[PDB]
């Protein structure tokens, strides 16, 4: 039945996006209840971004200096405060489109959908993973700051990411909705390096399981292995160490396919040592690591919202 | 700045999805104004699907045999008619969430977003192309019939696809919103073959342009070529013949990058003849053909809706 990088339906998040302007800097905000959340660097000019003192810069800013626009409607700002690297603008109107929602700080390797926005308007939606070095490989242009990443369970939106910046390498960094960056990055235009980008081994395994479910079976080999033997191979190829929590989380996929997790590890090992020989798996010519075990099950079982 | 398979924001389509039941068969419908559209095979049992006489089967069906459910609300069916392979159920209530919309029949090689639905509820969204053999490579499970593909321009939804079936090969077939299948397929459970799946050459070129825009430049070679010389190579590799309309449509990407279209063709030629040598382009280890020139420009310029 096929296998795609599938994002969550984005309508619940679309109705929360607004445009936030301060002076001559415009970006996106997220309007939930009577609070608008946005990157605190909305208060900065280009000259500020080289070395900003946010507390000093914010002192110069009153409620009426923040223009918040929801579609055509202008919201009245009655309060502002900085929480870590986000600003929270209190407005006089609760968003009537507020979904049920939560703020969550995800773990590296987990995935989420991004609704890329410009000027408070949605442009498109795609699925992403938090990399082990805490960057994301997104698609973001100037003006995209404030766009949000989320997951949806039934009717509840779990916001996990707010986009802040592009690194000089072209990968992306940002915060949770409490304003704490993922990773060591800071909201300053200085060179910052990400660290080694390793591969999310438990996600690769899940996708191999997905491939078996879908009939792509050529890579299944005759071998098995051990957790320590496999991790010797993982380390050599900059794969994340596989732990017993990871084996456990793969239990349902192992059960569905009748392939023991350590057998699948030995197939992955042989793929790492021998490459793919010009073949493909689920239409990809490399090992994909942006599907979690839950994504695989969710997609292969038709979970809805 | 990165490059992703990006779908359109799906909220406008979410509020049109409903569940349609007839006897013991349930699938999705699309509720626009006071009409619900769905695959006519909603009227079939398993035994029917082997060789259905739809006109005969429909005679047995009255307005009250179609149960249409919108969220929890039950819609009152006051009219039904078959148009090619879709049913149109007239209901007594206009959808209040009806967006501006159009029905369009797309050309092979064009792309669109799919909102995969089960029981009238959205599950996820992803981008797709109509393949040259008129199949799509989707992600669809039992119950997904009736899910729709669309494009969005500003505020207008252009519906282009309604999912009907999976072929024995695991690829997907369906109709436009007038009920006419893409391709030679019929809504019967008989073996049907798709034809040779060729590669959408103008889309590969666009994505190569995208790669240059994003800094991935290693594949640019010293050669140029001619349209006839290139097409000799395209035919050998099951690539669609490139025409002068295609060259024309690539004009803005050529202008942005300063790379003449025929020069990019010679780089593609060398990639087809030499492979990729274990390298990657925009994070892919094969040549991607599911981005149109408009998708590339749209993504690389931040068009919103
Ligand atoms: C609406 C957002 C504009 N904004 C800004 C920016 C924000 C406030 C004031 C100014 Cl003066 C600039 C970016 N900056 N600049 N230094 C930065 C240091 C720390 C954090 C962000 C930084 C920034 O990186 N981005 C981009 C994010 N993602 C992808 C991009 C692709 C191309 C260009 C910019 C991108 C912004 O969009
Ligand atoms: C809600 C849809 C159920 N429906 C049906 C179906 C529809 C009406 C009556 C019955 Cl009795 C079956 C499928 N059928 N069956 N013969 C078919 C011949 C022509 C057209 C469709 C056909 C069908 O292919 N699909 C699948 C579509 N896409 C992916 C699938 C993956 C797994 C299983 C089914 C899938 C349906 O979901």
């Amino acid at each position: 039945s096929g296998f795609r990088k599938m994002a969550f339906p984005s309508g619940k998040v679309e109705g929360c996006m607004v445009q936030v302007t301060c002076g001559t800097t415009t970006l996106n905000g997220l309007w939930l209840d009577d609070v608008v959340y946005c990157p605190r660097h909305v208060i900065c000019t280009s000259e500020d971004m080289l070395n900003p003192n946010y507390e000093d810069l914010l002192i110069r800013k009153s409620n009426h200096n923040f223009l918040v626009q929801a579609g055509n409607v202008q919201l009245r700002v009655i309060g502002h405060s900085m929480q870590n690297c986000v600003l929270k603008l209190k407005v006089d109107t609760a968003n009537p489109k507020t979904p049920k929602y939560k703020f969550v700080r995800i773990q590296p390797g987990q995935t989420f959908s991004v609704l890329a926005c410009y000027n408070g308007s949605p442009s498109g939606v795609y699925q992403c993973a938090m990399r082990p070095n805490f960057t994301i490989k997104g698609s973001f242009l100037n003006g995209s700051c404030g766009s949000v990443g989320f997951n949806i369970d039934y009717d509840c939106v779990s916001f996990c990411y707010m986009h802040h910046m592009e690194l000089p390498t072209g990968v992306h960094a940002g915060t949770d909705l409490e304003g704490n960056f993922y990773g060591p990055f800071v909201d300053r235009q200085t060179a910052q390096a990400a660290g080694t980008d390793t591969t999310i081994t438990v996600n690769v395994l899940a996708w191999l399981y997905a491939a078996v479910i879908n009939g792509d079976r050529w890579f299944l080999n005759r071998f098995t292995t051990t957790l320590n033997d496999f991790n010797l191979v993982a380390m050599k190829y900059n794969y994340e160490p596989l732990t017993q929590d990871h084996v456990d989380i793969l239990g349902p996929l192992s059960a569905q396919t009748g392939i023991a997790v350590l057998d699948m590890c030995a197939s992955l090992k042989e793929l790492l040592q021998n490459g793919m020989n010009g073949r493909t798996i689920l239409g990809s010519a490399l090992l994909e690591d942006e599907f979690t075990p839950f994504d695989v099950v969710r997609q292969c079982s038709g979970v809805t919202f």
